[PDB]
């Protein structure tokens, strides 16, 4: 429980501190790393009876880290590193609906790993903008179908929705037409997504 | 978390076991002690940072404790019991809510205890009857104003509403119809009280 946090944030600040200013290619070896010992201690929560609000502590702490290894290194690394925290928020969400979390912890971890993506994309060049869009939008489904399966409103549905659709015209705001299209392409979808989501609720 | 629910259920079934079919005037005490045992467990369970199935788990175990202990008393033991048996579920659903618990949680907790008052209310006589309803749509009142603090969808909330109106016109059934009207002022109460959630 409280004992298992305190273990798997010291392990995540050591992995941090290693290959941050040490090197792309193990960065990319270290944040897997990083990653794989925030999944297993997310698990490990859930095996032991642990609270939504320290799996969301959990999360977010690892999300941040893998944040700070992406901006300080290269666009290559940047969308190495964008896919491996859209997966553990992925992970993490799905642990919160299976350990019987509230809809609100839902959207604040959804809304973590969204701003997170966001300042990946808003730091990197336009290229790598769409890649990030795209991957929020689908990060940003999946949190939209945990929450309804988690029984939340539509308030708190809409809210989330609203939140990621604003971090993808944020995107847009500074690049060029080509890229505001290519953004817009991408709202029509997860629009369509999000009223799907709403209708059925 | 594991830890306390172990210790906690320990206690409840000792307990339990002492003053069943035992004396009646020590099973109000010891259904009090009980009570009081599981809300401190509880309260023990938000501290620690459990989850909510734990606390579910806990707290049901509780309300059925109680549950054994109302049936085979008195129908004035039985309205002592239901009246603890409201009180504590109240505390868990507010637990559940201060926890973090999904809706759904909240929902199955609220039912099982709905229906452990239904079942007091079940086998005894017209008066008990309509005092397990008034608890019934007190309680009934509670959850639904959680689920509403815990974002629940219409569904959820609608289906609690349901439950607890189903519930009551359950005992309007095979009674006099001095009870009917008795139930059919509850329920109109209960559904406006619905629509106000709902909307």
């Amino acid at each position: 429980p409280k004992k298992i946090v305190k273990d798997a944030k010291e392990k995540l600040e050591k992995l941090l501190e290693d290959a941050k200013d040490g090197g792309e290619e193990l960065a990319l070896d270290i944040a897997e790393e990083l990653a794989r010992e925030a999944e297993k201690a997310l698990k490990e929560l859930l095996r032991e009876g642990a609270s939504p609000e320290l799996i969301v502590d959990l999360a977010e702490t690892a999300l941040r880290a893998l944040l700070e290894i992406a901006k300080d290194g290269g666009e290559e690394l940047a969308l190495d590193i964008a896919r491996i925290l859209a997966k553990l928020a992925e992970v993490a969400l799905e642990v919160l609906l299976k350990d019987g979390a509230s809809p609100k912890l839902i959207v604040d971890l959804a809304k973590t790993a969204l701003r997170a993506l966001l300042e990946i994309a808003e730091d990197g060049g336009e290229e790598l903008a769409l890649d990030i869009a795209e991957i929020l939008a689908e990060l940003a489904e999946v949190a939209l179908r945990v929450l309804l399966k988690d029984g939340a409103s539509p308030k708190l549905i809409e809210d989330l929705a609203k939140t990621a659709l604003d971090a993808l015209e944020e995107i847009a705001r500074d690049g060029g037409e080509e890229l505001a299209e290519d953004i817009d392409r991408i709202l029509r979808k997860l629009e369509k997504v999000a009223r799907d989501v709403l209708r059925k609720d």
